[PDB]
């Protein structure tokens, strides 16, 4: 037995609300994933030097990521352990909700996730149960490069090393508790600070009248924007590897930027959002129509459809 959601079903509708996203909690994760209730793991934003080679260190200064999927109960356990109550629809990873909301956008990407409601608070959480060659560590080596720790009151590369920020976010009439990794911040943390956070991303540089370039651009905003990052600022690389132009965007320009070049045809920010804000509210009430601790899987294998499966 499937129930299905069409994302050519949604009518066209107005963009959703979204709130604000308020930052609830935050936390560290060391070098040795030690888990520390603290920003000790926040870094700052720097530009690095202009030709600064990512390829420098790989592979014997790079540590690769750990590679599995973390169980969502990190977060609650988080948020218990800081005396916080859970009053929302879901709790996921912010990637997670990036996977939903992109779907659309990216037909080969296929992914699989596991909900279930926490039979005490009512909240559906979600996670997987189911990255390491010369590009990715491009991408982290700039982020390694691009950073600075906090010096005054406290290379390798360490993609496990990570903040993490946890924040409430609303979208219609969903609300969410979303975690997710944050880069470094552009200047000392406050005020809610995510407007302070920035995102750091590595790319070949494309015209926006390319397809694939805007593509690329609309998931960078769909990811910061869930969790309220102020920033994103790309490190232009060459195909040897080397930083040849630092562009800093705000997030909420990615939209204003891109109008100029969208198709009749093409997704666009606010199609996402309408779609999004159906497609949550129809996994709600599928799974509540369920007692708690109830399993299933949300499933995206191409074409125009998610898939709900009750797991027995
Ligand atoms: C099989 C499997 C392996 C995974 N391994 C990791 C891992 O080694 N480290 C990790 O942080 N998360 C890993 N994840 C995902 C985590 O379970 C979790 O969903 C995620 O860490 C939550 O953090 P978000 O900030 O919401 O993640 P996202 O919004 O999805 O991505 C934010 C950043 O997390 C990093 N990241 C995300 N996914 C992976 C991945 N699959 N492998 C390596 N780095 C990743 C990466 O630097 C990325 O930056 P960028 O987008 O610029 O490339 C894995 C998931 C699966 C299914
Ligand atoms: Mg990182
Ligand atoms: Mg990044």
């Amino acid at each position: 037995m499937l129930r299905e959601f069409s994302f050519y079903d949604v009518p066209p509708a107005h963009v959703p609300p979204v709130s604000e996203p308020l930052e609830i909690a935050c936390y560290s994760l060391s070098r040795d994933r030690e888990l520390l209730l603290d920003d000790s793991k926040l870094s700052y934003y720097y530009p690095p030097p202009l030709f600064s080679d990512l390829n420098t260190g790989f592979p014997n200064r790079f540590h690769p990521p750990k590679s599995d999927p973390d169980p969502i109960s990190i977060v609650k356990d988080v948020l218990m352990t800081k005396g916080i109550q859970m009053n929302s629809s879901f709790l996921t990873w912010r990637g997670l909700i990036t996977k939903i909301m992109c779907a659309p956008l990216d037909p080969r990407n296929h992914w699989e996730t596991y909900l279930v409601m926490d039979p005490t608070s009512g909240i559906i959480m979600m996670e997987e149960r189911t990255n390491q060659d010369r590009m990715c560590y491009w991408g982290y080596k700039f982020e390694a490069i691009s950073t600075l720790p906090e010096i005054w009151d406290a290379q390798d590369v360490v993609p496990d090393e990570q903040y993490c920020s946890i924040v409430k976010i609303n979208i219609g009439k969903s609300k969410l508790i979303l975690a997710g990794e944050v880069d470094c911040i552009w200047d000392k943390k406050p005020e809610n600070p995510n407007l302070h956070y920035v995102e750091l991303k590595t790319s070949k540089k494309y015209p926006l009248e390319n397809y694939g370039m805007r593509k690329k651009l609309l998931k960078y905003w769909a990811q910061s924007f869930l969790l309220g990052i102020g920033r994103i600022i790309i490190g232009f690389r060459d195909d040897n590897g080397i930083l040849i132009e630092m562009k800093e965007l705000f997030t909420h320009q990615i939209p204003k930027m891109l109008r100029p070049y969208f198709k009749p045809n093409d997704w666009t920010p606010n199609r996402l959002l309408v779609v999004l804000e159906h497609a949550l509210e129809w996994i709600k009430q599928t799974v509540k129509q369920h007692p708690p601790s109830t399993e299933f899987t949300l499933s995206y294998t191409g074409g125009s459809k998610l898939v709900l499966r009750q797991i027995i």
